């Protein structure tokens, strides 16, 4: 069988660490999650291939760290499967470099490795963040209050289609240069909470979520992520409006933060009307 | 699927490079080499496994 969802087989040689999956485009975090007429792997997928990739490959926890990840192209699965790898570059610092990439199937030319995500990863100690009082937090984002009907019809408008796997928004709750959106595992998906660290199905809402702060493409970055805590069925999404950049943290429903990320930034592009 | 019928996953880490095997008795190579009552892996195997392994 399949080591993990995104990590379907291990590649390893001599040369690199590796980590090898076909996609389909059947799995629910591609027919759910539709960009543009395309079924698109959602960002938040590559730190958990990254994620598990390390765990694999250190003999597997928590206090992991992410720096400095980018994401440079959409890895589209179309009518053929798609063959995609992870490399691995340990470095004498305590550091792994990790490289995300897919085959092309260049008819007419040679086969070339297209890259879609790049980042650092440390293993560091977790640190002790204070709780959020979700109370205080809902008073200050009191401005207006977004229905997941209204989030996933201004979606679908955008050319945005969430599947049920993919809509885990239940509301947002806007303030002044943040927003707390309240995220639930779809009831679709919940069966497979336990196979995925950073579950793309709730971490994609969490950037979903990054629509209430009132068009963002790739290539996307992270300064900074930091995995606390295991994700909950039911959580919370703190973005706050910090260049173009905005952090994020997702909390379970207590207010405990169970994952800290530091500095998104998207390209910005013109709306159109 | 197996890579090899003596190295049916690759388990490599950071620390060592690694295959791995489940061997059960029904492959020829056990059922048809029994030494003492006991299916027992042939010397030859080990060299072919090597052999797999660093291809």
């Amino acid at each position: 069988g399949v080591i993990h969802p995104f990590l379907h087989q291990n590649t390893s040689d001599f040369m690199e660490q590796r980590f090898s999956s076909m996609f389909t485009g059947q799995e629910f975090f591609l027919s759910d999650h539709v960009i543009k007429g395309q079924r698109v792997l959602p960002s938040a997928a590559y730190l958990e291939m990254a994620r598990a990739a390390i765990q694999q490959a250190t003999g597997g926890l928590e206090g992991l760290r992410f720096k400095n990840v980018v994401w440079t192209q959409p890895l589209a699965v179309g009518p053929e499967p798609v063959q995609a790898h992870i490399e691995l570059y340990p470095e004498a610092n305590g550091e792994i470099v990790f490289e995300i990439y897919s085959d092309s199937k260049q008819d007419r030319d040679q086969t070339t490795e297209i890259v879609h995500s790049q980042g650092s990863a440390v293993l560091c100690s977790i640190p002790d963040i204070p709780s959020f009082d979700l109370s205080v937090l809902q008073e200050q984002c009191s401005l207006r209050t977004l229905s997941a009907e209204q989030c996933y019809d201004a979606f679908k408008k955008m050319g945005v289609d969430y599947g049920p796997a993919h809509r885990g928004i239940e509301q947002i709750l806007i303030g002044q240069e943040q927003v707390l959106a309240k995220l639930s595992l779809p009831s679709s998906v919940v069966k497979t909470q336990g196979q995925f660290g950073l579950h793309p199905s709730l971490l994609d809402a969490a950037l979903q979520s990054s629509l209430g702060l009132m068009s963002l493409i790739l290539p996307f970055a992270l300064e900074e992520m930091v995995i606390v805590g295991d994700c909950s069925s039911s959580m919370w999404a703190l973005i706050r409006y910090r260049v173009e950049k905005f952090d994020i943290d997702l909390c379970d429903e207590n207010g405990n933060v169970q994952v800290r990320m530091k500095g998104f930034s998207t390209r910005k592009i013109a709306n159109v009307s």
